[PDB]
């Protein structure tokens, strides 16, 4: 029984909500050493996505498992303090309500883990993503899991007819249903394809219900507000989607929620590891990806999943979009909708105005 | 005293939502050529883009008036004959709530109309769209009467300095305020941004309050819905924007809602009148624009604006956008917000997973 | 009860098999215009795609009657013979098993045909292609009637939402099964992915099993050869895929078997009537869309569906995946698999060999 | 006298069939330096492409030799203990036949070898790719040696116009064929046009009978399967096809079959050893091209041949093409013939619904 | 209270105006080294772009300090004499009215300061550019902090509702004004539209007079000359534009004045620091970009802003539009107006011409 958890947040950033410094991951390192050292974790890798610092580790102490929760942290905290040494931006964003920013802070490390039984072999693909919500895999596993002309393993590999099923949470609602593919796609449809407020939170393989998939997400809290810059883990191979299948649910850089001020829709580009960071107008949204195997609680690896040439034109209309959709300036649909807005001055211009408007 | 009259309607097409029928626009003819001849109207000019037949009337009769709105009935009544007796798809489709088609039905012709006294010489330019709504002029205006980086007048012509101010009305409250520009853009911006609420009707010059453009638009009704395929009237040069600036504004084919199922995003594709037809996924959204010269109540022209090779790239590159725009299927941004798709099975699916949902 | 029959035939064209000549479709004319006057159809339209000629009727007598088909059979005769006076090439081809060309001769007119109940309106699309079989509408009807990225009615209108049945002939046994959509979309595609022996011939909705569809496609015959160069029957709108929807599924220029000497793989390219003759390479592919409104057995219309400018772009990858194909001269996937190449020499080939392969 | 031996084989990859961890070629490398320093082989170099690790080896000990062979297992034997250790996927894929993966397992490395006796100097450029199979080389060699539009020295070098003649064998019926240019490229071309069936294994001048190019290819065996993952030598230079003759057969990235499950058809991508990995949809299809100098059974080099500039348009049509094919879905041309695809269920579609088709 | 003073000045380039040798950044370092261990800077960062040898450095000493600048200059001086020592082309050009260099030399060092009380974060960009004028920062910095279609915070902000003012430099009457936007953009572009005439020296926030932004930009001399090759410092984030709506008002690769003899328009190219170097055509003008993030006077950073992905389309469009200015060889507006080129043959070919002219 081995539990993958990858656990994200933001504790500061270098110039801007730009880029994690590397000094920060070097103080988030010492505590994870320790908590290994001490066996809390049996193995770990460190990274970050545009202004979000990733820890990835392996242990077997379950899901939602306070111990690895709380040493995931005390790593955030020592590198959040780290950060405000350097005088870094928005220094322990995401760990401090009154932290030095504009954006929604305080509401904690956003994670994504899944507790499974290691097969033979484990290959899991780990997307981390800066800039958008967790609404932004809704299309991506759609295809993954459910999609004949993404994965074609559906219609051709006998381990895969069965299909797979979906947990859908309605984050306002806090309920969740389980709807399967094929024969409920279209219901699954109505509701995935508005990713502000059904979110797919685990995917599972019908035939024998095995946990295919997770995502970073929880209901909203009123403060509605919610997490963003969300993270993914993907079981692969042998009767679940293949590497090529999974990856190929990004090929197309899709419109996703966030960007600059968390109130735009941007294109999602798929980056290594070295351009995974946010610059023009604070994107445009970056797709990290990274391939291990995960062998008696130890992780093999990563191989950088999208720095490689087959994604060069997916990135390039990335660009190209991306350019397109600014020339909308604040209008939408480049612009979200009002409510969806993390930044707004409406309230009070509608209040200035109050007197003006004419019946 | 002059008024320009730009009355619209659905009323039946050929092979789906796809164009309007030639005999369906003689029966219309029949109906304005009397009318003029009984001294009601002055002059008009016929013609449709996508699924809605144009009727563009000049008269001494004023705005809103009976009896030119009676006589556009009419026109729209036979012309609906004609097409019931061709069966033509929605028959009638805007003049009865039980047409035989699946959109909203029954809400009447929309209208843009401007009451003036025509300068020396009166240059306009009228543009009507199908597939899309009212909002769908709200980046265009701005940009023609307030953004200097589209009418340099504004900038370098003296008598344009003061700027321009806009009445926009909130649709779903039903009043109107009134901002100028410069010094309120932010503000205008922060409300036109959302085309579904708070939409453009009227457009003043500032230093003598002159009638410089007008854009159908009504608030909602509750049956909250409201008239699509909108039309606009813009009054041209000499302190007002030249007919190029007003051309620029629509240079860029922005995304505007509406398009399949009046449940998408689509970019705003600028045609000719021989391309005025809507086909792929019900458009792209079309839009028609004539040039005319109003003259002692007369109507000089028109010139087809859009067709002409100044125009070729922007439509290129909405077709470009088109396809990127469907490769997101049922999910948004392609697909409208919830509470603004024409279509939707949202209401029935969760009641159907009414018991399926879990706390 | 109103019957839509839509059947061609090869009966000669000017310099190969590039073209139908207007002569030739003017002797058609009489024929048609001389059953009509004697009350056999109710009306019709004759044109081409390529070296085809189209006859599209409408009558009161059913599928497969013996006195339409002799109709269309006597009008390609007279056309037969216009086309062996002006000495054009395959004079009869379709008709006469010893016509002067080199492909297969003598297989008769292909048919489509669908006896309907007319709703209160009937809008339905026409499509005619050259230079290709039967199977290569497969990919397009899955998507009209079942891919929910082509066709958000599926999952945004109720009346669609019980989906549609499709009738998969082996056209090799004989023997045809239903299988819905969307529970049975793996099992579907694992065989409509295989075009040369599994096809689409007829498509129904779910809930009132109405006829929605139809394809010209027959089992083979052992002479294993069929006819090709397919036509197909879509009613639309109200609880149908909608007219572009419909199109939305032609908007890709999928690779389709035929082309040069019915032996390669090339791009559907959807044209307009002007541009439905087969040049390049003998193609590429063409594909020719008529839009039309059945009223009482009359045939309102048509308006030619893909000569639009939302297609161009269409048509400019067609010609650029008709260049990469061909720079792979004779070898697959340009090329067909043995089995299924209208010409070939292996047979000869081997047999010149046989004592020159060395076990 | 000098042999050339190129062995590949699957022994297990990180995070699916992506990539060969350096660790197991580590292990590999200590194999081969022990058979170097004992004298069984006298130089090496060891390399890999996608989950293809490669063992390039030169001796004296001619093709098809036991000890060499040995040699090689012994290699990837030891290489796949440590995949095995690492826990990557498909562990010792091609040597056991019940290694955890879904392809098919356990048929051995694949082998292109060439005993020859080196020439003043003796320029070689090696071929290694994944995701393809042996087929995939026909195209490319047939251009190199008998295509004047490819290499112009078949007519402007008097040292190469009497021509080549090519070994063409029927993996089927386990015989082959010898066929001279140029007077039978017609008959040739009919049958390497189908890369499944008959495969160039072998190429000569035909002056003086030099060999000049071997591939990796063995007749099937009904377990009707083979190998993948094909490699090829071939021989350069004076007389022999320049370096840039046999590049420029590689230029056009045409489609060969496999890319995902083995069920495809994709472009071929030629890439530098840094790029030599599959990702999207497990691919694009890989092209290592390494050149050498053979020198007393010596290796001198390599150089990376598809790492330069020349080839970046190569890879971006390669991506494009890509993309193309692959909105294909699970149709052909994209997906394979029925009989060719190495993942199928169809046996069990037919047998589920055998009593639904109807007569 | 921490100034921040980016100095540079051109002190000889490797072979020609080309770019800065090492070992003359390398004395430079020595000096600056020295000056911070004597306390007279408290940090500082040395670097180039073309041939502009850069001066990054903060301290207490506030703007315009003797001690500050006589630093910088002795820094200049120890880099020339090693230009000089090594034989670089315009050794110690901005230094000596002298030196070997055929261009506008000894003005003097370039400066852009800013004494400012360190917020809780202090992020800023530093931009720094070769071969252009100070104005070209006009069009940016009018984006950056008053165009709502760059900078949405201008909208969607409380924070930034109420705008920025622009301190605008009549560099040849050697006075400025103050003009605030929104409501006085119209004049405000009226005036900086002219980058020779008008310059934007400094911004402020509206609400609280904060300073945001410094240009380096002094009023002209007659010896009409001035410096060139301009550094700009923006503060960002917090109610200041985030460092992504900085970024993104240099997405588009604007025309400036300058490149090859400062004679010519071309376009501005955003570079990464590998790519700060002049060579088409002396340019295209390049701009360096840097993020830092200042904390108690430490420079923390840098970060390259445009050596990312994100610019890749920039980079592109600035190559293909230098390529279409240089079609137009020495004619305007590739080439500058008469008074503005630095380099001229005007004033001797109307001398030379003087007799030859007819009334
Ligand atoms: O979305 C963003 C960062 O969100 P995270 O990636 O940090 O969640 C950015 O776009 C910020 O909203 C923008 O820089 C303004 O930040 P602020 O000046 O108000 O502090
Ligand atoms: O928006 C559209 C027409 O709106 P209008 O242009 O007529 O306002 C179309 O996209 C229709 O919604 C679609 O054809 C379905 O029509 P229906 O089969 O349900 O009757
Ligand atoms: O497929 C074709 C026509 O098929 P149809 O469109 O007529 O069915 C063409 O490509 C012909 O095979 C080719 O011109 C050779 O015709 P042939 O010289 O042997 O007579
Ligand atoms: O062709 C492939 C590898 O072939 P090789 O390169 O290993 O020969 C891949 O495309 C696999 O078929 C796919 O990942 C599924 O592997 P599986 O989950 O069933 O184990
Ligand atoms: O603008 C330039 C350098 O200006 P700076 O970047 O040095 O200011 C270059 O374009 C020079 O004018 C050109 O090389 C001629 O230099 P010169 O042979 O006459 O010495
Ligand atoms: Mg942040
Ligand atoms: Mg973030
Ligand atoms: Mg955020
Ligand atoms: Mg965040
Ligand atoms: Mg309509
Ligand atoms: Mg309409
Ligand atoms: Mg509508
Ligand atoms: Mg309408
Ligand atoms: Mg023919
Ligand atoms: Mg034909
Ligand atoms: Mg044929
Ligand atoms: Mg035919
Ligand atoms: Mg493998
Ligand atoms: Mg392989
Ligand atoms: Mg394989
Ligand atoms: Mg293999
Ligand atoms: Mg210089
Ligand atoms: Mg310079
Ligand atoms: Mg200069
Ligand atoms: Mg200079």
């Amino acid at each position: 029984k081995t539990t993958i958890s990858v656990i994200k947040a933001d504790i500061g950033s270098l110039a801007g909500h730009h880029i994690v410094h590397p000094d920060t991951m070097a103080a988030a390192n010492k505590v994870l050493a320790s908590a290994k050292e001490q066996g809390i974790i049996l193995d770990y890798y460190i990274t970050h996505v545009g202004d979000d610092l990733q820890l990835i580790m392996t242990h077997t102490r379950g899901e939602l498992d306070t111990k690895v929760h709380e040493t995931a942290w005390n790593a955030f905290k020592e590198a959040a303090k780290v950060a405000k040494d350097l005088g870094l931006y928005a220094a322990g964003q995401d760990l401090l309500s009154d932290s030095f920013s504009g954006n929604v802070r305080g509401l904690g490390p956003g994670v994504a883990e899944m507790e499974i039984e290691e097969r033979a072999s484990e290959p899991i693909a780990i997307f981390m993503a800066d800039k958008t919500e967790p609404g932004a895999y809704n299309l991506p596993l759609y295809k993954m899991f459910a999609d004949p002309f993404n994965t074609p393993g559906l219609v051709i590999d006998p381990t895969m007819h069965g299909g797979f099923k979906f947990e859908v949470l309605d984050v306002y609602q806090g309920e969740a249903v389980m709807l399967s593919a094929p024969q409920e796609i279209y219901d699954l449809l109505a509701l995935i394809g508005t990713p502000a407020r059904y979110v797919i939170r685990r995917v599972y393989r019908n035939e024998d219900n095995l946990l295919a998939a997770v995502v970073s997400i929880e209901r909203l809290n009123l403060i509605y507000v919610g997490k963003d810059d969300p993270v993914m883990i993907v079981r692969l191979q042998h009767g679940l989607p293949a590497l090529g299948e999974a990856l190929e649910a990004f090929a197309f850089p899709h419109l996703v929620p966030g960007w600059m001020r968390g109130s735009h829709y941007g294109p999602l580009m798929p980056v290594s590891q070295r351009d995974a960071k946010a610059t023009r107008f604070d994107g445009p949204p970056r797709l990290l990806g990274l391939g291990f195997n995960v062998k008696n609680g130890r992780l093999v690896g990563p191989t950088d999943l999208f720095d490689d040439p087959a994604f060069d034109e997916t990135r390039r209309l990335a660009n190209i979009v991306a350019d397109y959709m600014r020339r909308h300036g604040p209008f939408m649909p480049h612009r979200l909708e009002p409510t969806e807005m993390e930044y707004t001055t409406l309230p009070l211009i509608l209040e200035k105005l109050k007197d003006r408007f004419k019946k």
